């Protein structure tokens, strides 16, 4: 009796090891008491056949590593028990999808020229599993179901599975493999339907799995729902999930309250090669998928060559998201029928499992003739479902051939005043650490009396948003405090914990009705790919909210590059995919070393085209505001880059006046208060410094101590686009003006000097032609190690910039 | 009856672990919420089996391993784990102590001398010094050769005092880059007679960018060792021992890129021990914001690694685990993973009140006595020392504190042809076809082989054989050349075959190592090591950086599937390649080959983004190139491994240039002839074209120099001259002046380029050639595609169209 609970231990454990889930069986070794009828506390054979069926047949499952017992119960009832056999109007449709699958297999195939390698030849069994899916989603009553896949099978998924007709799919034929669509899907034997969407995605593989996250996010918040009647439904390729570091980032994701879906059914296309690589070279562990242990995710490894425990496996997969809102990971066994690609003969790297491949007949087939084996079909009922596939053949040809034959940003005073004295009307009881009391008592004193710093300012903006009822959601590395401690926008209560939104009473107008916004703010976890990837994601899922990612300092954001590079700078021009998404990068040289001086912005000006991002610097709180109350309430969908103060956040001379935030606009251009409010006289001035950012104060004050009249220093504000016009008319009121210079605390190879350099004598040649450069040295890095080098070369800047 | 206790046994082994005292600071208030003969074949007390599982699961150490599919580790663990431990001995509990002594006095004196140092402090984790004392006086014991630490910045300098043994003269000398520079020492044990080197890579401030480049330099110090994958021994006598953040640990994806390569051929290092610093807390942010799972060691599952959750505050238990670990890895050559709970005394950085941001952890943690004081009490306890001994282990504090403080006073007081012969070309040639005895060629690869013996004694060399007419030349030097990427044994274009695979075994040959042996017979000193990368770039980038780093004598080629993909790796050639030389003296002499070219294949297989590489270039850091011939790249790549020089080297390489009949060598391109980084026509090196007809010249680089050839060939514009510059950082400034000043009757001169305006060469060249050459490219107009948001149109109709209009401007 203790040898038999030591047995069904190892059956629950390890019985996957013996698991008949390889269609290709490539590995022999893989399957290499007799007192049956005693009773135990149900008979030995009868405990045996059981643990052999519902682990050792074409599903082998992996759950005894979740910790939650209540999780492995459960698996544990539903698999450990006498399954009822599909009834033959299931196996029927089942056949029915793996023969519109296989048809439009053949005709791909045919057709065109140049598609094998977007070929889902050995791996259709996927689309009765994606269908099994969605019609449990619908079964659950849930509102919709959205798909992130590589290339493989894609237009497969938009015919079978979206349901997209023929006339558009193949409509003016590639970037059709790479971009979004929506669907409805009706269900067969229910009264259900539910939407289907496919988000865009680039060739980088998994890149667009924290998207997926980010945009069913944005969904379920818009619905309400978090039930989270938005289902993620992941697709994958056995290299790429097991080799892919975005996949663990976005796994880690699964539980976050800022960033939880309710749980992502993974469906993983294991054809078992990744181009000409095997397993054995692709991962150091067992299975494609053991990185989901990382989150005790179940797992299921299944036989593709069996497509109703494939069926089976994805309504249980569902069911489980539904119980725990956890991820669940489907393995799918399939093979690679042809090459990578038209140049491919794969026997050359990869002999053996090609001659076994080419001794396998299509799923389809083998699930036809299993099925007059097994008698669940008679000849006539087999014969059909052949005419269902020529059908189906013939209708796409027939489709096809019929196709090819045819605003004021500016705000009330009494809104600067009501986010002031949001920050103390503090709960019953709240208890404000006694270091926090000062920062609510100050922006209460700034919002009546002015002298208004960054910090505020940036509250003012997205509270007067959140006040005329957008949703506002902001995150980043311990963006509720602040990473310089000076943001403050969740106050935690000194004795309990309780966490405290000075903003969210915005949401709440002085009558006390909803005005419809929100403020969502997280701390984010230690990620880069998949925090920037779920923002843009986010603004995609809903282009109404206000959507903003903090770095902890900009230089750190080169860990999101391909999100930045694939996604953000190009997805509108690619894909006709659209983003409002803010990055704000906090950048400065400040003797903190190439690590926490720079967010690169030569690179984002680099990847700046004609309206694809705007990219901003701005030196004051005020325009800041305006820059940010403009970005969202504009109507455009355009990323927005931002490069951050750090200690400008203190500098008493960057605060601003009431009457910027209540009687201004965002200044794209901005020249020295002393000639557009003070006596300064612009005729004197001989030499122009243009400048961005924070060395506008230090310049300033230069200016200032040698009372410099023959020196002036005008700001650019917006760095791209150029703001040609307000530049013009600003440089045009300096006409005694003979030398001009772009000054700048980056290296030479660095900052806004690479493109403006080349840009500003090209767009005012009237004006820039001559325009010289004061800078850093060019460097291999952002800045140098030592803060005695940084300041020598600070103080080397200013003193040739009044030279 | 027994069947109770079968599944209390079980239980304990799976979930003992949730139930273990593993928090110093007890956080969690609802985390903790028989003299009867049983067979276990042995008879033992039911009081007796319970007091072994309580003990080895639930006491200060939490066990994870129930997970491991090996059987043999999990019962190698469960016996070493369930037995009555020998208590250490009195000697041992001192040495542990007198550690801790110096680790707590050497965080007093960083925080009391210098002002901005709170960042750095392990106070609440001074148990990681013993801890690492452990690891590497067990790799001592085990008579291995070295121990390579990679590490974030917290404990830093304590680590380089206390662990690697460098004098305090050298740590606080002009006294920060410290904290990031790399360092070796000699750890002699304090109880043996062993001594192992023990060594610090240097890394940026990108929380586990480093653990890649830790495995690719320790794989490339055992392959000089001749142990592990590559070697005769299976000792992988060289140790990569990996510390962490609880906060990075969990979420940087780079861990479990790294974690997948533990066990590849191309990649495994025998095991690495990961010490995770696990101080409950990532900057402001609570462990429910930072992680979806119990704990952030989770992510090691992935790979079978075994898990230990040890409690920081109890050294014992901590050094125990440690060689435990070392133990396990020298068995079976896997990682292990030592999660040390702790806490973090200070705030993250100065001005900051942790109390703001997490009111409770702070309220416990005031009340906390440190983890020395903590260990020094329970001696007295336990009864394991007299209150002499623990005054004298407090005499010993001040004496460390003393000495440190004064050592710092003191210290303050005083303060090459690349040409080869025919006969090595057709040496490489006869090696594609000298196959092994039996060996079976796919019919569709021995053409290629015969093709290559062809080219070596006949000329028209393609691309892919001058890249391993160079490799194999190399080799038969004597230089050690590393070679891989994604397919790349075969090639991304069915190019390469490095490695060819036995039509009916499936036996893999590789034709260059042939090259390692002399013809007499004796070694070369060179081998030929390719692999097949994973589907990683910024792991597989990190590795091969690092590999460089290792062995500075080795050739390390890594290779992209595409060069669009490199991106994946960005903190790599952002943090290590580009800039590692100029912020720390580190060398590296790794080659990045990037496949780039306008093909109409859409804007993620087109680009390597040679702008990017460009933009990071400063004077010395890097050589950017761009060949255009085989016999070009052949002499870039063995000018690279001769030079003498440890430089990075860029190389964006062709797609269907590969079997362009026109981008093809003679003979005498190899065997005389050098790298050439400006490229004239050959019509007026070679042939009877005139220079002096020429008004109109075009300066350009790679493939699309054949196609304005070409264009030029079919109107017969002799008014037209074509320049290349192969070699696009550095700048080739004299060689650049010297080409265009035999051009005399030039009015207009062009940069002719297939990227985008604001990509390709054009950002920089149209600003530093004017600058650089102002009597040549002053009024230097350019000729590409216009500036777009992605590096080329997903349409390879509007790609056709884009490439027909840059030709037509050329030529109009
Ligand atoms: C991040 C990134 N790095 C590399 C590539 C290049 N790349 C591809 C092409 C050439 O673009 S396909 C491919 C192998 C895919 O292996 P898998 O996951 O087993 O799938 P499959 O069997 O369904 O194909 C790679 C490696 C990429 N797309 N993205
Ligand atoms: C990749 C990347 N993204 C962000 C940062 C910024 N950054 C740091 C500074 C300000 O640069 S420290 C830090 C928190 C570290 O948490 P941990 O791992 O729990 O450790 P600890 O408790 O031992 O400190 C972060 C998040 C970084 N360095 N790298
Ligand atoms: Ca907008
Ligand atoms: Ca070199
Ligand atoms: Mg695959
Ligand atoms: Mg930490």
């Amino acid at each position: 009796n203790a040898r038999v609970i030591e047995l069904i231990a190892a059956y629950r454990n390890r019985g996957h090891l013996m698991a008949d889930i390889d269609p290709l069986r490539l590995d022999n070794t893989r399957f290499r008491l007799w007192d049956l009828d005693r009773e135990f506390k149900k008979k030995l054979r009868d405990i045996l056949s059981v643990l052999r069926d519902a682990y050792c047949r074409h599903v082998g499952v992996e759950y005894t590593h979740i910790l939650e017992p209540e999780q492995q119960r459960w698996i544990q009832e539903r698999v450990e028990t006498k399954h009822d056999k599909p009834t033959v109007a299931e196996q029927k449709y089942i056949l029915s999808k793996l023969n519109a699958a296989e048809a439009f297999e053949t005709f791909l195939q045919t057709k065109y020229v140049g598609q094998k390698r977007f070929s889902l030849e050995g791996a259709e069994t996927v689309i009765p599993m994606m269908d099994a899916v969605i019609d449990q989603c619908a079964e659950h009553g849930l509102d919709e179901v959205v798909i992130a896949m590589p290339h493989r099978g894609r237009l497969n998924v938009l015919a079978n599975i979206v349901g997209k007709p023929y006339s558009q799919i193949f409509s003016e034929f590639d970037v059709k493999y790479h971009l979004g669509a929506t669907g409805t899907y009706i269900q067969m034997f229910g009264d259900n339907d539910i939407e289907v969407s496919l988000t865009a995605n680039p060739s980088h593989l998994e890149a667009v799995d924290p998207v997926l996250e980010g945009l069913v996010r944005a969904k379920q918040d818009l619905l309400d729902t978090g039930r989270f009647s938005v289902v993620p439904l992941m697709l994958h390729g056995d290299a790429a999930f097991a080799g892919q570091g975005v996949v663990a980032e976005t796994l880690n994701l699964a539980l976050l309250r800022g960033y939880r879906t309710g749980g992502t059914i993974h469906i993983v296309v294991n054809n078992q090669i990744g181009f000409t690589t095997a397993p054995t070279d692709s991962r150091s562990s067992e299975y494609c998928t053991d990185v989901a242990k990382m989150i005790g995710a179940p797992i299921f490894h299944v036989n593709g060559d069996d497509p109703e425990a494939c069926a089976w496996v994805a309504r249980l997969a569902v069911d489980f998201r539904q119980a725990f809102k956890k991820d669940v990971v489907i393995d799918m066994l399939c093979y690679r029928r042809r090459g990578h690609n038209e140049g491919d003969d794969p026997s050359m790297t990869q002999p053996y499992m090609y001659d076994v491949i080419d001794t396998k007949r299509g799923s389809r087939k083998a699930y036809t003739e299993a099925l007059i084996g097994r008698g669940d079909i008679s000849m006539k009922e087999a014969e059909d479902a052949l005419r269902d596939y020529q059908g189906q053949l013939e209708r796409v040809f027939n489709e096809v051939r019929e196709l090819e034959k045819h605003l004021a940003t500016a705000v009330d005073k009494a809104m600067l005043q009501r986010i002031g004295d949001a920050h103390l009307a503090l709960p019953e009881g709240f208890t404000v650490h006694p270091r926090v009391r000062p920062v609510l008592e100050k922006r209460r004193e700034m919002a009546y009396e002015g002298r208004i710093d960054w910090a505020f300012a940036e509250l003012l903006a997205l509270g007067s948003l959140i006040a005329e009822g957008k949703l506002v959601r902001l995150s980043g590395q311990d963006t509720q405090r602040g990473t310089f401690t000076q943001r403050h926008a969740v106050i935690v209560d000194r004795k309990t914990g309780e966490e405290f939104t000075p903003l969210q009473l915005l949401a709440t107008n002085p009558d006390g009705t909803p005005t419809g916004g929100k403020f969502l703010v997280y701390n984010s976890a230690l990620s880069e790919f998949a925090a920037v990837g779920f923002e843009y994601g986010y603004s995609v899922g809903n282009p109404d909210a206000m959507v903003l990612w903090e770095a902890q300092f900009g230089d750190f954001v080169n860990g999101a590059q391909s999100i930045i590079d694939e996604f953000i700078s190009s997805g509108e021009a690619k894909w006709g995919q659209l983003s409002d998404v803010v990055l704000l990068l906090p950048h400065g040289h400040e003797g903190q070393g190439p690590d926490h001086t720079s967010g690169r912005i030569e690179r984002f000006l680099q990847l700046w085209a004609e309206g694809s991002m705007t990219i901003a610097m701005p030196s004051t709180p005020a325009n800041y505001f305006h820059l940010l109350r403009r970005h969202g309430k504009d109507g455009i969908q355009r990323p927005l880059i931002v490069f951050t103060p750090k200690s400008m956040l203190r500098n008493k001379a960057a605060v601003s006046d009431i009457r910027d935030f209540t009687e201004s606009k965002f200044r794209s251009v901005l020249e020295e208060p002393m000639y557009t409010d003070g006596e300064g006289d612009r005729n004197k001035v001989t030499r122009l410094l243009l400048t961005s950012g924070k060395i506008y104060y230090e310049l300033a004050a230069r200016k200032a101590k040698e009372n410099r009249e023959d020196v002036a220093i005008v700001r650019i504000e917006q760095l791209a686009p150029l703001p040609r016009r307000r530049l013009a008319e600003t440089l045009d009121r300096y006409p005694n003006v003979k030398e001009k210079f772009w000054v700048q605390e980056e290296p030479a190879n660095q900052g806004a000097w690479p493109s403006f350099g080349l840009t500003l004598p090209e767009i005012l040649p009237d004006h820039f032609t001559g325009l010289k450069r004061i800078s850093r040295r060019a460097m291999s890095a952002p800045s140098s190690g030592s803060s005695k080098v940084h300041a020598v070369e600070q103080q080397e800047i200013l003193d040739t910039a009044f030279g």
